[PDB]
């Protein structure tokens, strides 16, 4: 199982499908995707936990890695029985999510907390409660709340999808403290990100 708050499992929340694979509300699977890259593990169809899911090293710890495939408002239903299958406690857990209260190249490591209107994390915190770490991703919010699911289903403009990839890239050379324990100085060093 998971030990202490080594983080062991990182969760990239998405919706799946090349129709949603460069909206807003993937930004979760951007992140693991490119964590997945970086550290050479592969991300395979894990048709049992409704997702496609890898296992491998990240500095000489053993982390999996999960992009549930049951769309973003059922993700529960695979990072729930996932988390449990493996023992991994939600201490141990790290989720990357698109943030509507944060600006484009804005990140933040936040630890605890409730949904914020993220239809993914409503899925997951009923289950495990809300003591995982999240990956807050920024991607600014729309005019109102009727826009918001325009706003998360978008394709950001060009400027805000480079904002978001440089706060993304930052993120990844912050995962080696993550998984190393040190949540303190990830939070310091992941929230003092600027873009310029």
């Amino acid at each position: 199982g998971s030990h202490m708050s080594n983080i062991s499992l990182i969760v990239g929340l998405g919706n799946p499908g090349s129709e949603y694979a460069q909206t807003r509300h993937n930004a979760g699977f951007w992140f693991v995707e490119q964590l997945a890259d970086k550290y050479g593990i592969t991300l395979k169809n894990d048709p049992k936990f409704h997702g496609i899911s890898g296992r491998g090293n990240i500095e000489g710890h053993d982390v999996r890695l999960l992009l549930p495939m049951t769309y973003m408002n059922r993700s529960g239903q695979s990072v729930v029985p996932f988390s449990k299958f493996y023992q991994i406690a939600p201490e141990a857990i790290l989720i990357a999510h698109d943030e509507l209260d944060m600006n484009p190249g804005v990140i933040r490591l936040k630890t605890g907390g409730g949904h914020g209107g993220h239809n993914g994390l409503r899925d997951i915190v009923p289950h495990i409660g809300p003591n995982f770490h999240r990956l807050r991703i920024g991607i600014g919010h729309p005019g109102s709340k009727e826009r918001v699911s325009g706003h998360v289903l978008g394709k950001a403009p060009s400027n805000e999808q480079s904002l978001m990839d440089g706060a993304i890239d930052h993120a990844l050379s912050k995962v080696k403290l993550l998984v190393q324990g040190q949540v303190p100085q990830a939070m310091n060093q992941i929230n003092a990100y600027k873009p310029a």
